[PDB]
């Protein structure tokens, strides 16, 4: 399944069309194996998939209160994760990446394939594919550091049972705590895993459970700046701009089981259901607000805790038939996510309710006293979404032309306890259809037409239009592109354009004399990627590109920002990672490198505000040995090895420094 | 005599009992070879003693004007080194390694064996071992740089003579100058020494005399806080927080001679005989105090000279016999030391009285001007201390139960020109017992309890008990321990508790109504190490250990702090050194790193202000090859290579910078 | 033609004496060749010809409006580089050597050799040898990064024509631009050069031309300082002291043709013609005043705009003969230089005559707007040069000993628009004599008496003597010198004196009762050298060594400064860079380091201001491969590693900082 270099896999998961391979995909797909989230010392989602991939960018924080990224320019959350093709069981905001075999990336929006995930986001899906146990009996303890002076490990324990081997047990238990590389601020992980499988005759379940903890002292929640102040030059990068009293946490908890049952080899049926929860406390600034080009902060306090209780489920059948030399694979599918929600919290903390004044640049802030938790509740929410799909590939020529149809029909009812406006379903039907040409066996040519779909907002009572709720609302996206596989060296070239539309009140529509809440909004991203994997001489693995993308806001409120550019993501990235190994005594010696160069992203939608690009140099070594036998592997990464300061736009508020130069350090055993 | 890979010896010196073995000596014993100097690049003894062993702290300050270093919790003291088993003749304050072919650390207090020591310090003793001429004609040159700008030599050269090579002359020269790695501090050292050696028959003579300076331009002096102000972030590594033009400088001249006379093979006397002269003058800061949370720093001035002249004797018996199938290992001793001493200081110095104010994040201090050198005489002083010591070692069962016995009668008389008070000689005596069971001959387990003596201080004229002075004042140590020696790698398990007295006015013991000065206060230091050291695989090393500590202040003047946890001295310790070698070339790679963790430190005995631990990174590369057949050595070393900022405690003042990231260079030729 | 390691070259341009191997060159030269100039990643002839030799020092600014840079304690002008032996070529102020094969240093003045050069600088002569192609045809892609974010490449491509490769075309081109490792400072250098070249059976033609442009935004201005205030400690290195708007940008344009003609084999003649022009514009700060200990800073704001005009022709003969067993190798030329030139400037720009206050310890300065750019018209000027020369080198015993005797007359004249006093073509006549022995074909001992010129001033409207104009005034050298080849690494030893005359208006010598203008002054530097280069053993390349100099100002106006070491230059120069290869896989792995330490210099001719000496070092790596059969070769280099920050002397102002940490990446493909 591992392509040359064992860091990228060779097929991913295409939402309910299943397992299919780099060269059969009408999609531009990526999928990174345990081996690459080992050799990266990856902490999180978003040092897996955005450290060579040049259609995915972050803000790049140490220690926020969730991991940010885009995919093709658009927000991708968190909460919309999958695990093994599930939605609603992924931790809710950040994910330690222990536990999973694969981290699969799909890039653009895919409401055919997978539906509406819970925050309804657009940019691309991310599938975690959970780990099982292999044949031989395996077990590994990792040790790790980061700088300053966070410590852990990790376990990993496979055992298959049975004359034949057909049930199947694996565990993951991982611990890490201490200070970061950021001054103040300290991270502390936990996870314990579990996966199971039986493997009968003609008949397979797997089930997942894990539970984890994601806790950060020192948390990082921004800055905003005016026009009439300005941005000023960023402080060192290893800067808190945030109470260093400050914290967050998040508990999740997640279990899932999939059953395959197969009548025939031209039909099966597959059933998957889940749960999971997730418990959120913050305690900290909601904004800091640089008031003076001396560097004046102003921050405002608050407290948010939220418990939400998730329900997922996604059954269908699979088939095959033939019409002539005309090949049919076919899928029907109907999934289900429901949650309920508690929100606590307080947007104006009693005896904390003056701003604290501090500066950016002062190296001892006074931050205060630290508030005692207390939030009070808030309101009750839930959300409801299902859908019924069918998508048929039809193959022509020998399997060299293969043409995807299909469509899904989703609903979606949200309700909150303090929301007096109407609560109603609503509906929306969405196709695909996606075009795959084999000019040979190496060269893949193709097209898709695909939608995303977003939750509809809901019309203020000081509409025209009050309390209306827009259908699920509808990103479009169009896509040529060009595969190559060399034989151990792979290239993509793709081109997009997807829109996204948006609603807002709209004071030049007078209905009854008042402002009508329209759905007339848009953001076209058009872009070019170029990217590439594998090992293109011996000793050698390479990853990474170059993507333009031209992110417009084409249709604003009054029209004031039409044609300006999209805030926070860049016009430009080039990403190159790069491995060399050598031989060295009983071992292998590899040296790693990574560049990371980005242009200039705009900081307000008025384009008056910006922050320059910056390039991020990352290096590594590694060294493969045995000890008795025992294989044993060394690991050194240093990140922002410059150490460069720079400025970039997280969520809810303007600016955030990212992290600023990290050492991680790793030695793993296997008994 | 040196132990697998080098680094450390299989014996060291068991204070008046002699040379005795690892698997022999019922105490946590450890002796470094000048091989492990010469890698460390070692420029004082901390940074040979301090490394790898977790049971020694230090606040690990650049360019102090002394060492300052910790022995399971308490402070050992400089003054309290030992040269060949000798007291008073080590520098003063801080040496240079150059001169010693091994470093030996005894752990715990030990007036049994050793009496008591010029500043009645109980951590540990350390002996240093000087360097003799080797059979085979020697001659090394090495080059050293140090960042920012320092740059020195060290010559070594050795010959023997006459027919049966029965005389022999070992010297070493070295100097090195130029700006060290803090800012605005330069460090000059010198050193010239020689080693003579007699060997006859029936004799034995040895010869040492040393001529050294140790100059520090930029000194760091540290600096005090308040609970009402706090602790605030440290400034970066690099910050020099005592006054650029200050500086400090101690010369130091020793000499000694041993003689041993063999009567026969049961019965051997020995004398030894020694003395030594320090000049010590610095000027600059008597404290600097933070009396801002902004950083603001007030720091008075003060200046210092002393010097003294110091003699020291030691000269006794040993002898062995047997009754029954006890065989007995004896020895009977008897020590003198005397020093004479003139000190000339300002606590106030003219003109410079008010302090100079500045912040501690200020990148360009205004320190002010240079004060004039002129310290007026304050007072002479004299110490002299005289013991008679007496121990047996008692084997039975073919040497694999040894049971050592004695005491030693301690006398101390200290007198100073502006005491009106009562000036007397006062006395005690020590007892020591220790017990070594040799369950195999690698494996050793053995129990010990031994005393250290202080000085007593005398009761002030405020006192019911006016003018008193006490005897000198026991601390009390009791261990438990298990060595174990697998061939090429060794441990050391050892548990510990050892009481530690003080002397305080007490306002609640009233007699004719006036407090009485006592002898109550007591601190209890219970601790376990574990220690291991050798190649425990084939082209490794491996040195370190952990400790767990509880540092109590069990009495304290008015129980105000008692069972608080004593200042300074962090609980918690690990620490690994790693060597690896490769074959590259015509020449040996090692690769080396070193972590050090500890846990927090309080900064007051009230427990109210503290800093936290840290963790300090270290790596080196170092080749090992031949030109033309001469041995050649090129050495590499950086530390605290994250340029961690912290603060810990050092001598007099609550707080002082940690030493940041330093680089060191050393080439090594021998003729 | 190349020594061993591949870095320096055996043989350099003697001025008009022309190809003269290292033990036949009565001077002290070095050539480093272009495989050196891309082991540095070197950007400008600086970082070339200071980075090893002794004999040099720069300031080491980084962004400067000019390159800066002594050659035995003298001010060598960028103005007076030889391009192929012919002066007026090279670009005005600095000079990327994308387009040498070789660059080359003679030490010391050499008006015999090479007449006076544009500036009349004395320091020592750069000549830079032009690329041409190689027999088999050849193309060189290599990509290159620099901190933060420069971004650049080059294109070497060569090919022979003709059915004997008797024509030849080597063409490069070069483009970078990005954020620099100085904050708010950009770099953006452009080269596009041919050199084209004939090789007949007696006659031969080199056509050289090019098109460059050098273009800094945040240029580096420097800062002035006064004794009443002092010189502060400096700013965190990547600190940029001048406004961020300031721009500087030079547009070079050259080209020249040279032709042979072979009338024997003892007789040659040649010629050579050239033309350049320069555009030079500046818009930024004039300079910056530290006003205060605390670091304010006024800064005064101008523009500068100019427009040079040069023409330059070297035409002569060699010849060789023999009488008895004297040989004679002869040289006669005649030399010509014309420059017209147009300066437009304001001293003070008009609606911004107030300074700009600033501190240079602010992370967020206020610079102010950006004064749009006009300049207005101040004079027009003009320099012709004229000379001829004989030069002989009579040697017998097979060249083992070579006299060298000649003489020039050099002819100069300035004009100026704005002067009305008179303008007059002066004279002088300059000698040189060298001798050389070779006491082995390994040894050479050598000595030379030689001078260099620099156009006479003329005496002020104020003087006795008003309106005089001086003769060239003789700068004058004398050195011995000790050359050692030992086979593959190198010494040169040299002592030397050189006297530099200065001309001043001297009240204290009354002629009709009026100061007389007069050239009394004088400065005397006298040296000694120790340099070496190439590989001492197998693996090793070593370059570097060290000087003592002694920069007096011997006589100066009124006596005052008589005594005083002259300003900018330090005494001691140490420097050392050295290579260590390794054989892995298929490839050499280099690794390098550079040392370079310096003592303190002065800031002013009365020695009451100075900055300390500094150390700095330099890391690198390099991987040579084939991919394919294809050469590739990877480097990366830190300069500066330690980052450390410090004052140095630039051009017309006091201070600037130096460079701080620079990395540096390039990739090199042979097509
Ligand atoms: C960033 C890695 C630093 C490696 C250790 C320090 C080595 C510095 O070398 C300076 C060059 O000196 C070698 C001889 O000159
Ligand atoms: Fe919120
Ligand atoms: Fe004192
Ligand atoms: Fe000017």
């Amino acid at each position: 399944d591992t392509y040359a270099g064992g860091q990228v896999a060779t097929s991913s998961n295409v939402g309910f069309l299943g397992s299919k391979k780099f060269l059969d995909t009408p999609f531009n797909t990526i999928s990174y194996t345990d081996k690459y989230i080992e050799d990266k010392q990856a902490k999180d989602i978003t040092e897996v998939i955005a450290a060579t991939d040049p259609s995915i960018y972050t803000n790049g924080a140490s220690g926020g209160w969730s991991e940010n990224y885009y995919i093709r320019g658009y927000a991708s959350s968190t909460n919309d994760m999958s695990m093994n093709g599930l939605f609603g069981i992924t931790p809710f905001y950040r994910t330690s990446p222990e536990m999973f075999g694969r981290v699969e990336v799909l890039k653009g929006p895919s409401a055919l394939l997978n539906g509406m995930p819970p925050a309804g986001s657009v940019g691309g899906t991310v599938n975690l594919v959970t780990k099982y146990a292999a044949d031989e009996p395996f077990a590994r303890l990792t040790t790790t550091y980061m700088s300053d002076a966070q410590f852990g490990g990790h376990v990993d324990v496979g055992r298959r049972f049975g004359e034949n081997k057909e049930f199947g047990v694996r565990i993951n238990g991982m611990y890490r705590d201490g200070d970061a590389a950021v001054n103040d601020q300290s991270k502390e992980s936990r996870l314990f895993s579990l996966g199971l499988d039986w493997q009968g005759e003609n008949a397979r379940v797997f089930v997942d459970a894990y539970d984890a903890l994601d806790h950060v002292d020192g948390v990082t929640r921004g800055v905003n700046v005016s026009t009439a102040v300005g941005i000023p030059k960023p402080p060192k990068a290893d800067t808190l701009l945030s109470p260093d009293w400050g914290s967050v946490e998040t508990k999740d908890k997640g279990a899932m089981i999939r059953g395959e049952y197969d009548f025939s080899d031209q039909l099966m049926a597959y059933a998957a259901y889940g749960q999971s929860t997730t418990e959120y406390k913050y305690n900290g600034a909601s904004a800091g607000t640089i008031t003076s080009s001396t560097g004046t902060l102003s921050s405002t306090l608050g407290q948010l805790a939220f418990d939400v209780d998730k329900k997922s489920a996604d059954a269908g059948f699979k088939g095959k038939f033939e019409t002539g030399s005309v090949k049919h694979q076919w899928v029907a599918n109907a999934t289900y996510y429901n949650h309920t929600q508690d929100d606590y919290g307080y947007r104006i903390i009693p005896g904390f309710s003056d701003p604290v004044i501090t500066n950016i640049y002062d190296p001892n802030p006074n931050w205060g006293p630290k508030p005692e938790f207390t939030p009070p509740f808030l309101f009750h929410s839930t959300l409801s979404t299902s859908s019924f799909g069918l998508a048929d590939t039809l193959s022509f020529a020998q399997d060299k032309v293969q043409l995807t149809l299909g469509l899904r029909h989703q609903t979606v009812k949200a309700t909150s306890s303090v929301n007096t406006l109407p609560e109603n379903a609503k509906s929306a039907t969405t196709p695909g259809v996606a075009l795959l040409i084999k000019a040979t066996d190496k060269i893949s040519v193709y097209a898709n037409y695909i939608e995303g779909l977003t939750k509809g907002d809901q019309a203020p009572a000081t509409a025209s239009n009050p309390g209306e709720i827009f259908p699920p609302q509808k990103t479009k996206q169009q896509e040529l592109g060009l595969k190559v596989d060399l034989g151990t060296f792979a290239h993509t070239l793709s081109a997009f354009e997807i829109t996204k539309p948006s609603s807002y009140l709209d004071p030049s529509k007078l209905v009854n004399n008042l402002p009508t809440f329209v759905s007339d909004g848009e953001q076209r991203n058009r872009g070019i990627e170029w990217s590439f994997f594998g090992s293109p001489i011996e000793h050698v693995r390479l990853m990474g590109g170059f993507t333009y993308l031209d992110p417009e806001l084409t249709k604003t409120k009054s029209g004031g920002n039409d044609g300006h550019t999209a805030v926070a993501v860049p016009k430009n990235q080039a990403k190159l990672g790069a491995e060399w190994d050598t031989q060295v005594a009983q071992g292998t010696l590899t040296l790693s490198g990574n560049i990371n160069a980005v242009s200039k992203q705009y900081i307000n939608a008025e384009n008056t505000l910006s922050v320059p690009g910056r390039t991020l140099l990352d290096v590594g070594a590694r060294y493969s040995t045995k000890v008795e036998d025992h294989p044993v592997t060394f690991r050194a990464n240093i990140y922002n090895l410059t150490n460069k300061a720079y400025w970039a736009q997280p969520q809810l508020t303007n600016l955030a420094l990212g992290a600023p130069r990290t050492y991680m350090l790793s030695v793993s055993y296997d008994f």
